[PDB]
């Protein structure tokens, strides 16, 4: 009957239609002939920067609905202040070629881009988001102390707080802010003489270049980087967080009593730095963000990927499976044993962190709310299932659409 | 242009230039990716185009693309269509079909077995009690008393005008589902349905939770009649664990066949609304989906009871450490029964090898990566690592209405 896709639930035989897609305006990478939803950063997924402003036709259209956003959520819609903001940003893109956001614009724009984000399971916490505005930010000194009030605030100890701070907009020929790093917190990758990686491998370029821009490296597995800062038109500086404003966890199982002499541990805070926050056409190439972890984020992808720590076949040996045959499921043990001592070792410290059962089953409250709030949820069904247990989880069993809405977080080229 | 596909745990790249000999849509457009949707939301110039270019891939793939057989063939099949609106397959003809649809097959992880399929040709088939006998035969024959064989047989196909032949049931071997008037289920809730059909078609129910189903078989045009399958053809793996004693005392078992038979098989544009076809059984397909799914046998919580753990709370992980041991109890008693059966890492490890074979022979491999991803522990597999492209070619195997 209704001309919107059909969402069917096949645990609970429920059904949906997706209106929201409607208001997308912008292309993903899928067409009628083959579907590209598996590709982790397709064409139609990144960006990419030119000098000049965009054509203001363009800006305008996207202001204009970035307002037209805004004034509903305030339930003014059509009102002498709606068509005033308008009128103001049309004069303000008319004479200067770009336009500015005013706070609470900008609070809701953060909190939209979260909330559209397909691929984040936590979007049930997406109106608890505490924006820090940061765009009086004039220098790489100051961005760094921006970023540690960030991290102090968000950590809160272990109580963890979703924080973003929000630093300069893309100018008309000036140079971006940039962090260079893509999380606040990264694990030194060292690659060693024999091609083999010490540390994190996943973060083997970003070690390199603090290296060549005058870090003196260390030589663990758990070497917190420095960041690299960039403000605009100037070279990347180097800041090291004072050590005490990263809090870690050492991992312990809670029967197995070898575990803790493996001597792994992970990070508290996941901060993301390296997306690029767009709001009604503006671009903030600069704005990292921060939640907490889910169990499986460090536990399965992290530590197990064959490509990162890869700690899998070690933790096995321990445990003294079968790892000559993979009948035995001597990977699924491990897995899950790794998993349970991430969560147990977390619940110890007494810092935030959710297991993937409680998330998705958080997720499918929030799919729920949406439906009634918007009409549908932009949804990465192979993002939000989790990378251990998946049908075990009520997401498997939910059909997703996904689609862009905006405001966006975004990919974009790295700096160098 | 053609998609870049990469592997994130080895860095390596290609290009599917395959896809663009997809002549059907998927359910996406640039607007919105529909990928995650388990079904499709909904002359004789087209017969004949797609009639050649049928021949003309079976041509190619004997290597005498061009001959005089190839060239008479085109010409028969040309004929037939425009005197009957309609044409028939030579068997040889089918027998590639066959294989071809399973080898385009996007959602199986078993491909790399796709040149080793058994092709029973039951096209002579004129009655529900002829189909009764074909089923049987195809039943021993990839039973094989545990050492499974995969096969296909073909029934007639549709013909405008006529009803079609089919099976009702969904599997040859499905476990009856009775739905208990106090809200609950007995044995298998996503056979209640099939399990109430056969009933009232004239089948004398049990009680248990895994009493074999009935199949109705229909001719065209004519009521489904009911056949028992005699219980010697229907082989059966008893669960138990290799470690914790208990487990065989849960009474659970599983079929050894996964003969699959409402599914509609198109080759050349000719279209079986019955071939059922099978081949054997990874692991997680029965100790995940089929025992944990909570609208199935949903046994999690028992198991997890019996081991003692902690079910009050998700961050024990309970759920995960049961259906670990479900997952080992399968296997190790399929292995005991010496049934074929394959894990869910051996198999998605065979999958990547195919998925290099395809490459070098046809430019690429239609594959859905969140149907290739297993249930339980998906990136400690190879395939959850691996950038897959979903599109339909032909030959096919597509989803059909129920009959009822
Ligand atoms: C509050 C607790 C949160 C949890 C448990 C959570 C969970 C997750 C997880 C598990 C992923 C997948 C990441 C990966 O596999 O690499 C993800 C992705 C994502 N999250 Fe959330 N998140 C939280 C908060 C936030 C916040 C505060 C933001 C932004 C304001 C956010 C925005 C995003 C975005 C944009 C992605 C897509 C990542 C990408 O494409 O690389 N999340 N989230
Ligand atoms: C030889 C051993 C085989 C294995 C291990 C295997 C494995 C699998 C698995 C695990 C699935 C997903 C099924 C589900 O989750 O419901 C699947 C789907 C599928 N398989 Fe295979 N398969 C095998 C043989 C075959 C054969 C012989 C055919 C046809 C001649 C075939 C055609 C298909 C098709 C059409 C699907 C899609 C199912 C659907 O969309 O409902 N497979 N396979
Ligand atoms: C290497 C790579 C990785 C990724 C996913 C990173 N996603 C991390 C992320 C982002 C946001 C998060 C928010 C909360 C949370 N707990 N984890 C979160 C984790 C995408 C593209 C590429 C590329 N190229
Ligand atoms: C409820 C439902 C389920 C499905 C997937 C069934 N797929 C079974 C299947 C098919 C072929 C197989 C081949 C081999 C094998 N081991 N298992 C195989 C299992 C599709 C549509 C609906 C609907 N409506
Ligand atoms: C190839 C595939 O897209 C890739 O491995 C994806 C799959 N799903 C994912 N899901 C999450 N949450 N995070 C990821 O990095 C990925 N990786
Ligand atoms: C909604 C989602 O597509 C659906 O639950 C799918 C996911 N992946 C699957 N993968 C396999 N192999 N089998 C399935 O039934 C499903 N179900
Ligand atoms: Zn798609």
């Amino acid at each position: 009957g209704p001309k919107f896709p059909r969402v069917k639930n096949w645990e609970l035989g429920s059904i949906t239609y997706d209106t929201l897609c409607a208001q997308s305006q912008q292309d993903g990478p899928c067409t009628p002939r083959r579907c590209l939803g598996s590709l982790v950063l397709p064409r139609k997924l990144q960006t990419r920067p030119s000098p000049g402003p965009p054509p203001a036709e363009q800006l305008l259209s996207q202001a204009r609905d970035f307002i037209n956003q805004y004034y509903s959520s305030i339930k003014r819609s059509g009102s002498q202040a709606h068509e005033e903001r308008l009128q103001e940003v049309e004069a303000e893109v008319a004479s200067t070629g770009t336009y500015h956001l005013r706070e609470s614009e900008l609070v809701f724009g953060a909190k939209q881009a979260w909330r559209n984000a397909p691929r984040c399971v936590g979007r049930i916490q997406w109106g608890k988001l505490q924006v820090f505005d940061a765009r009086d930010c004039s220098s790489a000194q100051e961005m760094f102390t921006y970023i540690c009030n960030h991290i102090k605030y968000a950590t809160n100890r272990g109580n963890l707080r979703s924080a973003i701070t929000v630093f300069p907009q893309r100018a008309p020929g000036r140079g971006d802010f940039r962090i260079w790093n893509s999380q606040l917190v990264r694990y030194a990758g060292y690659r060693q003489q024999d091609g083999s990686v010490r540390g994190d491998p996943a973060n083997v370029e970003i070690t390199e270049l603090c290296i060549q821009h005058g870090w003196t490296p260390g030589n663990g597995r758990f070497d917190v980087l420095p960041l690299l800062l960039q403000a605009p038109d100037e070279a990347p500086e180097l800041f090291v967080l004072p050590p005490e404003l990263v809090l870690e966890v050492p991992l312990e199982h809670p029967t197995l009593e070898w575990f803790a002499a493996l001597g792994l541990r992970w990070y508290a805070l996941p901060a993301v730095s390296n997306m690029l926050l767009e709001i009604g056409g503006l671009e903030f190439s600069a704005a990292p963000f921060s939640g907490w972890y889910m169990s499986t984020e460090i536990g399965t992808r992290n530590l197990c990927d064959p490509h990162r720590y890869n700690i899998l076949e070690d933790v096995a040996v321990c445990m003294d499976l079968d790892t000559r045959t993979t009948s035995s499921l001597w990977k699924d043990k491990a897995a899950v044993e790794i998993n349970l001592a991430v969560l147990h070792s977390f619940q110890l410290a007494k810092v935030t962190i959710v297991d993937h059962h409680a998330a998705t089953v958080s997720f499918m409250k929030h799919l729920d709310n949406e439906q009634k709030a918007r009409g549908g949820c932009p949804a990465d069904w192979a993002w939000i299932v989790p990378p251990i247990s998946g049908s075990l989880t009520p997401v498997f069993h939910q059909e997703m659409v996904n689609y862009i809405l905006s405001p966006a977080f975004r990919y974009q080229p790295d700096p160098w």
